[PDB]
């Protein structure tokens, strides 16, 4: 039995993680939360250059990349407190006198963000045959959701795969009703609006539909090759913890520029 849970505190625990991974790790993190302070002046600065109704969006933006700054930050401050070098055998492992690696900010960022970045849309498009109170509801429950349930699943994704499998389903269920509303607002967000217009939600759907579908992704990465696979490693931790970072990036800052371009799109007309 090896107490430590989740798989990045079971690696480090067992086989430790070389120097690069470790490094690499650690300066991927940083570039996360560096990249949420730029975002931030970036919102704040442009918020000018819409037009009033369109500013909600611009500041969910700059209040979503507050949070991913915070959370981010934390995050990457718990990677190098959590793993310390061990001169013998020249790995980073498991450090007990530290606090342990902890999904916990990342997952509370999302709780946060999720319902934040969904809503944010309904403020730069209009809807024809929807309601907005109706399409708000069904993405903040099932985004509130789609995170709990998630981050239930996490708790044992070393201990018990059934389970962590099991609700990372009911997890993907709430996902694909989400998916399907999105896709709804951006059909009905594009009647009325110029060409132009038109083409940035294309763009705007597709980086949602990407950046989205990279957390299940990042999940699921410790074992999309088995247990005996070459991702059940420090490469797994790597790649995961690489495509999150990929994903708030897209997620939050490119969505929230792409949506930014909108509003300015839209005021032309
Ligand atoms: C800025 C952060 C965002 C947009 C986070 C989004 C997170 C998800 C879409 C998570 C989805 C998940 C599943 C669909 C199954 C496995 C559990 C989750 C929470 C990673
Ligand atoms: C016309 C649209 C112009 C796009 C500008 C977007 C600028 C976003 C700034 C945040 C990314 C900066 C990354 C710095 C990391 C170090
Ligand atoms: C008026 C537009 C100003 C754009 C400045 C962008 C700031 C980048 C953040 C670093
Ligand atoms: C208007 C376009 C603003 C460009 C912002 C450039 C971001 C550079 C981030 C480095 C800090
Ligand atoms: C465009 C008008 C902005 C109103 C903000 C209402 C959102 C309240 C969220 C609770
Ligand atoms: C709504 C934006 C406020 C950000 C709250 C996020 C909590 C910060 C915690 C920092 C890490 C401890
Ligand atoms: C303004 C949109 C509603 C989301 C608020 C933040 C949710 C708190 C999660 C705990
Ligand atoms: C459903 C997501 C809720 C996440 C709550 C976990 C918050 C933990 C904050 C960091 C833990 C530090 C110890
Ligand atoms: C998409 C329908 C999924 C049904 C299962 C609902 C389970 C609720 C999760 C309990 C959270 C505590
Ligand atoms: C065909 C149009 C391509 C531009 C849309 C955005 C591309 C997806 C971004 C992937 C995020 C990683
Ligand atoms: C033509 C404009 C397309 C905007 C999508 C930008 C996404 C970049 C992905 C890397
Ligand atoms: C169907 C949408 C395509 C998104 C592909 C990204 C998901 C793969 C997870 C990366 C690891
Ligand atoms: C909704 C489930 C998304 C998981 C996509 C990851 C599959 C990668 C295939 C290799
Ligand atoms: C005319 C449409 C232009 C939209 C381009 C949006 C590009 C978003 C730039 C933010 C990406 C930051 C990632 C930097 C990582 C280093
Ligand atoms: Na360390």
């Amino acid at each position: 039995t090896q107490e430590l849970a989740n798989f990045e505190n079971f690696i480090g625990a067992t086989e430790g993680f070389s120097e690069i991974a470790y490094q690499f790790t650690s300066h991927i993190l940083t570039l996360g939360y560096a990249v949420m302070l730029a975002g931030l002046l970036y919102f704040i600065l442009t918020i000018k250059n819409v037009d009033k109704k369109f500013q909600m969006s611009n500041i969910l933006s700059a209040v979503v990349m507050v949070s991913a700054f915070l959370l981010l930050y934390a995050q990457a401050q718990n990677w190098t407190s959590s793993f310390t070098f061990n001169e013998e055998v020249g790995r980073y492992f498991l450090d007990p006198s530290g606090d342990l690696f902890n999904n916990g900010y990342r997952y509370l960022n999302w709780l946060i963000d999720v319902p934040m970045l969904l809503f944010q849309i309904l403020f730069v498009v209009s809807l024809t045959t929807s309601k907005f109170s109706s399409v708000r509801n069904q993405f903040w429950f099932s985004g509130a959701m789609m995170i709990i349930t998630g981050y239930i699943g996490q708790f044992y994704e070393v201990s018990n795969l059934t389970a962590f499998l099991v609700w990372g389903a009911i997890s993907s269920a709430f996902f694909f009703h989400i998916l399907w509303v999105m896709k709804k607002v951006i059909n009905e967000g594009k009647e009325g609006i110029s060409p132009a217009g038109q083409k940035i939600l294309s763009n705007i759907w597709i980086l949602f539909l990407i950046s989205w579908t990279l957390y299940p992704g990042a999940y699921l990465m410790p074992y999309l090759t088995g247990v005996d696979g070459f991702l059940y490693s420090e490469d797994g931790v790597m790649a995961r913890q690489l495509v999150y970072t990929i994903a708030d990036v897209s997620s939050k800052v490119i969505y929230g520029v792409l949506l930014g371009n909108l509003a300015i799109t839209l005021s032309k007309n």
